[PDB]
């Protein structure tokens, strides 16, 4: 009769920074202090092409920073490890280079989020995002915690898992999770633990409420020490889901 193992808030937060548009989630941060919040942002697939990123986003993710229970992490894409990686330093490094170069320490975030990892092993991949971790956890401007978290969408090979802090190893629909009968998918991950995991559940059916929804909540809880469910079918990542702090309340208990 208990919801299981405490699982991290992981918040894709693709929505646009207008006045306003970030308040559902200020809101369930504030009313849930001791729920640990793990924030993804994301300019222009990355930091954007200057130093800085516009007015919006430098007046709302300080909102954001000023919360002790709130991670940020900036989003960087590596196209696969296909794209080049000093390309990938140069997203990093300005993204670091933020508090600094804005002349304010709020304006800032506390690891990267590497989009679109591979799922195939390869040495040389391996590493690429090795060397990758390496210069997030190295760079000033990402403490203290350095974070890093690796997007494959899907499950990589095991070998992949240390490299990083989290590992998105779902990213679907609902109706996938239920095709690949749910939590039991994470059970054939090799050499894991839930703390290395995360789960993205989107397009959850509107039916999936109250107790149901507990159930799926616990469910994921048990096997992802970060978790995203959101009843959105589009836009999922840009914007607040119906029972968006329905789940963060279950998340809490
Ligand atoms: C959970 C997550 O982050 N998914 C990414 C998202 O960041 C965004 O990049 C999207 C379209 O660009 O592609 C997905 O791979
Ligand atoms: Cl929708």
């Amino acid at each position: 009769h208990m919801m299981g193992p405490k699982s991290k808030v992981f918040v894709p937060l693709y929505v646009y920074p207008a006045p306003g548009a970030w308040d559902p989630l200020e809101d369930v941060i504030s009313k849930h202090p001791d729920v640990n919040f793990t924030v993804v942002i994301n300019p222009g697939s990355g930091p954007g092409p200057e130093a800085l990123p516009d007015g919006n986003y430098t007046r709302e993710i300080p909102k954001l920073a000023s919360y002790e229970n709130v991670r940020l992490l900036g989003y960087v894409a590596t196209t696969y490890a296909k794209r080049n990686i000093s390309e990938v330093r140069r997203d990093i490094e300005t993204y670091a280079a933020w508090p600094t170069q804005s002349s304010n320490a709020n304006l800032a975030v506390r690891g990267i989020f590497f989009d679109e990892t591979p799922q195939q092993y390869d040495a040389d991949i391996l590493a690429y995002l090795r060397e990758l971790t390496d210069v997030v956890k190295g760079t000033s401007g990402l403490g203290p915690d350095h974070y890093v978290v690796h997007n494959p969408g899907a499950i990589p090979d095991s070998r992949y898992l240390s490299t990083a802090d989290s590992t998105v190893v779902f990213e679907a629909t609902y109706a996938t999770f239920q095709e690949r009968h749910g939590a039991e998918l994470f059970d054939t991950i090799p050499d894991s633990h839930r703390d290395q995991l995360c789960a993205v559940i989107h397009s959850v059916p509107t039916s999936v409420e109250g107790s149901d929804l507990r159930g799926l909540v616990k469910q994921v809880r048990q096997v992802a020490d970060e978790i995203f469910i959101t009843h959105l079918e589009t836009d999922y990542y840009a914007g607040f889901g119906g029972q968006w702090s329905e789940f963060v309340d279950l998340m809490a208990s």
